[PDB]
């Protein structure tokens, strides 16, 4: 059914609560017994929120291999992403080595430090070019080469350097800070400029690692990124983009991490994003 004429039937009939219920109702439960050990309470922003053992992203050391990340495999797509935490004082050098050890491009961020007076994530990247940051625990340094500040969103190089063989990659940044501290956009137009920058990039292109994706949970947000990507590209590909089903993506994606899309007003914004993305190249 015509993603768009199913948008119209569930907004008239007013039951966006009902569809996404039904979703969560139906959604993969997997254990997460690496995430609940004591000796990781203190890797984990919510205790609600973990990642499923069969998918977990694991660091290369012997002492503690956890990181609260997962990677997301799309097969039909073939693209695959890593959703993470906004990273936390004690894993921000968890972070940059997993952005090393993975190949990862890009780093996408869809939150600012603070929202609603509170902290959502550390400040895990430098601000000043000649004030450059050194995690100890895991060897590395990291540079800001140069910062492009747009009305929506902010592009930042970095230079991450394995200080242990002194190997050095660039590391694009792509920052998304006019998401709402309540709600989601009116419009899905900023936020669908800004998913074609990072395609543009080659961050989601299969020469590189996957690219690394965060919120304050890595589950909302995230998970809208991730879905509209995936959706647009099985559009590209099928011979009736009408056959592409959100719903079956979305239980596809909740296979590998829980909690994807995390409200009733996501999952509106999820499809009118898509909606008007297909039309984006559409003969468009
Ligand atoms: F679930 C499906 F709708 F069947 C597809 C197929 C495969 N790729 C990822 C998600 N979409």
């Amino acid at each position: 059914m015509e993603m768009e004429k199913e948008f119209e039937q569930i907004d008239k009939s007013g039951s966006w609560a009902a569809i996404y219920q039904d979703i969560r109702h139906e959604a993969s439960d997997f254990p997460s017994r690496v995430a609940k050990l004591p000796k990781n309470k203190n890797r984990n922003r919510y205790r609600d929120v973990s990642p499923f053992d069969h998918s977990r992203i694991k660091l290369h050391q012997e002492d503690n291999d956890y990181i609260n990340a997962s990677l997301i495999k799309m097969e039909e797509a073939q693209r695959s992403y890593i959703l993470t935490q906004g990273p936390l004082p004690n894993t921000v050098g968890h972070f940059w080595e997993m952005v090393w050890e993975q190949k990862s491009r890009g780093v996408v961020m869809l939150n600012r430090v603070m929202e609603k007076g509170s902290l959502k994530c550390a400040q895990y990247w430098p601000q000043k070019e000649e004030k450059e940051m050194i995690f100890e625990d895991t060897n590395l340094k990291l540079t800001l080469i140069s910062e492009d500040i747009k009305s929506y969103y902010t592009v930042r190089q970095l230079e991450l350097e394995n200080l242990t063989t002194q190997e050095t990659r660039e590391i694009l940044h792509f920052h998304y800070t006019t998401w709402p501290d309540f709600g989601v956009p009116e419009s899905p137009a900023s936020f669908l400029n800004f998913l074609f920058k990072v395609r543009e990039s080659g961050s989601l292109s299969p020469e590189h690692g996957p690219v690394v994706v965060h919120c304050s949970a890595g589950i909302g947000r995230s998970g809208t990124f991730c879905l509209a990507d995936t959706c647009l590209l099985l559009m590209d590909k099928r011979k009736d983009p009408s056959s592409v089903d959100i719903k079956k993506v979305l239980l596809e994606m909740r296979k590998f991490r829980m909690g994807l899309i995390q409200t009733a007003d996501q999952l509106r914004f999820s499809y009118l994003a898509v909606i008007e993305g297909a039309k984006f190249i559409m003969g468009d």
